[PDB]
């Protein structure tokens, strides 16, 4: 059906064919649209992934066409920039649904004088590392680590990665913003105002409007960074103290050091400690921090090389060892389905729990399960937990991650199975992660906290703060204030939207 909606498109787009930037099932390249960016294989075989039209806007003004279209005739948005949403949100829906696909608006724009650029929504944050590696080697800015993450995406949520005990999340650097709101006003910091400002860096972006662009600060990085990979034998009882020593410490060294620990089994089967790291600092200091204050790791200067910050962004995206070119940030030509939750640890895990946690990996096919930890201090402990909609800060001592992959039989019992694991082992540390509400991260977003009910329901609301109140805190409530005032129809929803007050 979609008659008015798309006959409605053809006719306010400036025309130089409006027929070019719409795919439909029929186009024999709609598949390969959706496709490219369905970024967890889960959902390959998705019944609700299924719109009804893919638009490519190439200008804002393609975006205000097809919202202005979208609210008149009823019809539903999923906004697209890089795909790497965890559940798929950006294209699937249990309803009709169009996908906004901001591939084509993906311009960088870089002042290396004051410290800033200018970079679209459908920019993947590879693109924007190479555009900084071209203007400096000390400049750096704190995206994830990923190449083909949307930052049209990531900066609406937070943004976590190997320089965040520095710097703090990529959501605590941006400046600026070009944001297309439910009325099709473009409108950034100084006409949205600071309460929209506030709400789109981090508590979730499309619930508010589309970002068309964001504006960031640059950061200073030393120009050589020293990275660290290294495998340790769970079974190894000097590691039991490192792991002992790590929950308390690792959020607590020095801010230049972040230290990240995985778990999987291996090979007859035995678990795997996983430890990687970057400092932005030499390799003489890096070896001597990690040994006055992790020395049951026994950390090896053979572990340790020395490189420039990009490529240590290019080295953790698995190339090189022979390196390649640095243009390899640029291929977002780029395999396993999983599911993953994700918890803070405030309390370090009591030993005996920790090892009963690590147990449940024997349980799962070998290497597929992993339980990872992210350190939360440094920075992180500096900002108060309304600066932003992300609370999170001081008094967390890592994010802890579950995680499960698997490749698809198309058996949905065997599918069930995984999800059963993951579960299992959520359930098992409900006594020893935060509590009330027990928090989450809405870049690992994860549906088991909650969803949305129908937006007709009486409880619309009170609904929605089960799983608002796990991702923000008490900024939940003023989301919803904000949200009222800038989308009072709701058009902007979705499982987890925040929802506007119910009209009076
Ligand atoms: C797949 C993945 C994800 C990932 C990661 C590695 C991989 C392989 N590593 C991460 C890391 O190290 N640190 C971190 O904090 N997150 C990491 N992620 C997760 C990823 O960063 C987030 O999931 C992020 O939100 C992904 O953004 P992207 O833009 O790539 O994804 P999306 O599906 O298209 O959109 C995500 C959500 O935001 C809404 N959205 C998207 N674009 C906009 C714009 N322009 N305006 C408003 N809302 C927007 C989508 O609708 C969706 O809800």
């Amino acid at each position: 059906t979609h008659e008015a909606f798309l006959e409605c498109l053809t006719t306010r787009i400036p025309s130089f064919t409006p027929q070019s930037i719409i795919y439909t099932p029929d186009n024999p390249s709609y598949s390969t649209i959706l496709d490219s960016t369905t970024q967890n294989p889960r959902f390959l075989s998705s019944s609700t992934r299924n719109p009804f039209a893919i638009i490519t806007p190439l200008h804002a003004s393609h975006i205000q066409a097809a919202l202005y279209c979208s609210q008149k005739h009823g019809e539903q948005m999923r906004i697209r920039s890089g795909g790497h949403d965890y559940e798929g949100l950006s294209y699937q829906s249990s309803v009709p649904f169009f996908i906004l696909d901001l591939r084509n608006l993906s311009s960088i724009s870089i002042d290396a004088k004051s410290k800033s650029a200018w970079v679209q929504a459908g920019a993947t944050i590879g693109e924007l590392y190479y555009g900084i590696a071209k203007t400096s080697l000390n400049l750096s800015f704190p995206g994830g680590v990923a190449h083909t993450i949307g930052v049209g995406g990531q900066l609406g949520g937070g943004g976590y990665g190997y320089s965040t005990r520095k710097y703090g999340l990529a959501s605590d650097n941006v400046i600026d913003a070009q944001l297309i709101d439910a009325r099709g006003r473009i409108l950034d910091r100084k006409t949205m105002g600071e309460d929209l400002f506030w709400a789109i860096r981090g508590g979730g972006a499309g619930s508010f409007g589309i970002v068309l662009a964001w504006k960031i600060r640059l950061v200073n990085t030393p120009s050589t960074v020293t990275i660290f990979e290294a495998v340790r034998s769970w079974e190894n009882n000097t590691t039991k103290k490192f792991i002992r020593r790590y929950q308390r410490r690792a959020s607590k060294t020095d801010k230049d050091l972040t230290i990240f620990v995985g778990f999987r089994t291996t090979s007859r089967i035995s678990i795997l400690t996983i430890v990687s790291a970057t400092f932005h600092g030499s390799k003489d200091r890096l070896l001597q921090l990690v040994q006055k204050e992790f020395p049951d790791l026994g950390l090896v200067s053979e572990e340790c090389t020395e490189m420039s910050w990009v490529r240590s962004i290019i080295h953790f995206n698995l190339f090189g060892d022979e390196v390649p070119l640095e243009v390899l940030l640029n291929r977002t030509l780029n395999m396993k389905a999983f599911k993953l939750r994700s918890d803070y640890v405030q309390k370090p895990i009591p030993d005996d729990v920790l090892e009963k946690l690590l147990s449940k990996l024997y349980d799962e096919e070998t290497g597929e399960g992993y339980i990872e930890f992210f350190p939360y201090g440094g920075k992180m402990s500096k900002i108060s937990e309304s600066e932003i909609p992300f609370p999170y800060r001081a008094g967390n001592l890592y994010n802890l991650r579950y995680m499960v992959s698997w490749k698809d039989d198309g058996n949905i019992t065997r599918t069930n199975m995984h999800l059963s694991w993951i579960k299992d082992a959520y359930d098992y540390m409900t006594p020893y992660v935060s509590k009330d509400p027990r928090g989450a991260y809405l870049n690992f977003r994860d549906l088991d906290i909650g969803v949305n009910v129908n937006e007709s329901d009486y409880d619309y609301v009170a609904k929605a703060s089960v799983w608002g109140t796990k991702y923000f805190r008490n900024n939940f409530y003023r989301l919803v204030d904000i949200k009222t005032i800038v989308d009072p129809t709701n058009f902007f929803k979705y499982e987890q939207s925040i929802p506007p007050l119910p009209p009076l």
